[PDB]
């Protein structure tokens, strides 16, 4: 019903859900003439991250990316309520344009971005119903660029063989999922913004870390090579690259730095 | 019916111009990873640019830009075919945000741009015809940094608070036009897109210039502020602010320099 390439991409979005033609929509260009310190943001705090090795956690690819289930016992402290793991994903490019963040900072795009989703449990009974209504998410965003061999990443990347076509599943062992989020977590972006995929709600919290994680080349090319967006059995196979939103307009708004 | 910010604004255009949601749209950012250089590539001539101080021309708010006619005298040589001119206009930001051209160079906007706009004089009639057809249109991207006083552009600048409202009218004295054109005007970006509003037609061979030119502070901050979309008896009026379409996806595809 949706993609991000040809004639249902993102320019169309707005025909089958509205909201991606209305208000609040995220990413954004994280620029200096639309930034203003905050003295009052407070680092975040990750409760209930360290997942025990002896549960597993199911990874789905759902035809536009992976996704890893996380428990609701997952949570934060730092917003004004309580917001609640339920997954995480990641958006990247192509390997002749390596380049897939959905933010960018400075106009630069980073090579990918983890996304991890909670939903306002104090409000809300669950992701879903929390997804069209006030204050229902919040997502966190971790740039990612090229570098180093990333052990923490791996644990997800070493499963995708196993979820190469939509509606694939496998199931992970739990790990940190701290280990996946950047040095120095206290300096970061916030802005209001909206879910970067169709229904394009406006109902999300962004919080994008100031530091990006690094994986190396050879986890960029795998992450950019491994996935499809097509079920087996389909007669045109399409391969999952370019799996991330074009940077939206963003006009008498301000996003909220913790770092001067 | 269209316009740059809201709900008729350019994530739902598609909803009215399907050419909007098609193949081949601009503006692009101009990145390293999608440029090829071609030799091939020589210099266009700017044939009977030099307008005559004795004529003028209307310069018109059409409540989306502020455009000049200009006469089918004007030719580009250098092309399959030879391309006459019709029109030019710009695009712009705001000015707490004064970056609003429509390409971009490794992500960074420049303040404005400059459209010269020309049609396919020997396949077709005229602008219109040749507007949704083969080879139909050909403009000319002036990139525009703040900096230095510009007397030419002045020369249509001058005229800004005397065109506040949509359908107001402005002649302005012939001038030489190729002085709006930045210096080394051999070096340019050149690929096959679309035009940048509705209807989006994928029928413009696009020559955006290597160099930017300057205009001062003040004369960016008219450009910025002297404007209205709306007429001058509306009484809720809307500053024209913000003209410009974001970048689109450019993948599996190349901008052609004529530099290395
Ligand atoms: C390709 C990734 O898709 C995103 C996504 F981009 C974002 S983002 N970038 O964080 O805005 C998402 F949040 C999600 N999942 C959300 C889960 C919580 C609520 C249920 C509705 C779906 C949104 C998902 S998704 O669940 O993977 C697909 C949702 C289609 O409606
Ligand atoms: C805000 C400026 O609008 C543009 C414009 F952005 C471009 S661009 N960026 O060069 O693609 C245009 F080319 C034009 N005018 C063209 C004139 C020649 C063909 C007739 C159809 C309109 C396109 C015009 S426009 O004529 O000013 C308005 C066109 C509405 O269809
Ligand atoms: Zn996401
Ligand atoms: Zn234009």
């Amino acid at each position: 019903k949706w993609t991000y390439f040809g004639p249902d991409g993102e320019n169309s979005w707005s025909k089958k859900y509205p909201s991606c033609g209305g208000l609040l929509q995220s990413p954004i260009d994280l620029h200096s003439d639309i930034l203003q310190y905050d003295a009052s943001l407070t680092p975040l705090e990750f409760q209930g991250y360290n997942l025990s090795a002896n549960k597993q956690f199911l990874l789905t690819n759902n035809g536009h990316s992976v996704k890893l289930n996380l428990p609701s016992d997952m949570h934060i402290q730092g917003l004004q309520s309580r917001y609640s793991a339920t997954q995480l994903h990641l958006h990247w490019g192509n390997p002749n344009d390596p380049h897939g963040s959905e933010h960018t900072v400075s106009g630069q795009h980073f090579a990918a971005e983890l996304h991890i989703v909670h939903y306002n449990s104090d409000l809300y009974p669950d992701a879903s119903t929390a997804s069209n209504k006030s204050e229902g998410l919040a997502v966190l965003a971790v740039l990612i660029e090229m570098g180093s061999f990333n052990p923490s990443y791996d644990k997800i990347f070493s499963h995708l063989q196993h979820v190469k076509y939509k509606g694939q599943e496998a199931f992970v062992p739990g790990f940190n999922i701290e280990e996946l989020l950047p040095e120095r977590t206290a300096e970061y972006y916030r802005y209001r913004g909206s879910l970067t995929t169709p229904p394009c709600n406006p109902t999300v919290l962004w919080t994008v870390f100031r530091n990006p994680v690094q994986i190396s080349q050879e986890q960029l090319l795998a992450l950019e090579t491994a996935l499809y967006c097509t079920h087996m059995d389909d007669p045109s196979p399409r391969e999952m690259i370019n799996n991330f939103r074009q940077v939206q307009k963003f006009d008498e708004r301000l996003v909220y730095t913790s770092f001067s």
